[PDB]
């Protein structure tokens, strides 16, 4: 390995942060209520730029990135993005990376949050934007990629 890389997933509960986390660490994915993920974090290997990355992903103060998860369906939990940063803020190494993720961008009939308000924000905050599924498999690997490109870019 040439990195390991501690990711932290934050956001409001119904975003899919458990799906994008198991879909991206085990392939899989259900309807089903995810209580808890069974487990204290998984583990997953990534190639880039010719570097061999393990990850290690939670869902503060220890990790190199974080990315904080929101519904593009529910405009109640984009609103919180603005607390959830100020948690990074308080409990986090100073430069920790972020990330902004809409997660379910499958669910078009019911998005409320528009993609362009969500990027000005986004670039407003000087943080890299994706647009997500868990449940199609759409950007969710673009996601964790992004992720360290962005936390390999500061060192
Ligand atoms: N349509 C769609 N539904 C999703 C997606 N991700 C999660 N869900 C659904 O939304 C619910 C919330 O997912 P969950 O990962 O537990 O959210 P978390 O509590 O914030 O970690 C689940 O029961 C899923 O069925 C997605 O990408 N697309
Ligand atoms: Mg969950």
């Amino acid at each position: 390995y040439d990195y390991l890389f501690k990711l932290l997933l934050i956001g409001d509960s119904g975003v899919g942060k458990s799906c994008l986390l198991l879909r991206f660490a085990d392939d899989t994915y259900t309807e089903s209520y995810i209580s808890t993920i069974g487990v204290d974090f998984k583990i997953r290997t990534i190639e880039l730029d010719g570097k061999t990355i393990k990850l290690q992903i939670w869902d503060y103060r220890g990790a190199h990135g974080i990315i904080v998860v929101y519904d593009v369906t529910d405009q109640e939990s984009f609103n919180n993005v603005k607390q959830w940063l100020q948690e990074i803020d308080r409990y986090a190494s100073e430069n920790v990376n972020k990330l902004l993720v809409g997660n379910k961008c499958d669910l078009t009939t019911k998005k409320v949050v528009d993609y362009t308000t969500a990027k000005e924000f986004a670039d407003s905050l000087g943080i890299p934007f994706l647009e997500t599924s868990a449940k199609n498999a759409t950007n969710v690997e673009q996601s964790f990629m992004t992720m360290a490109a962005e936390i390999k870019k500061r060192m």
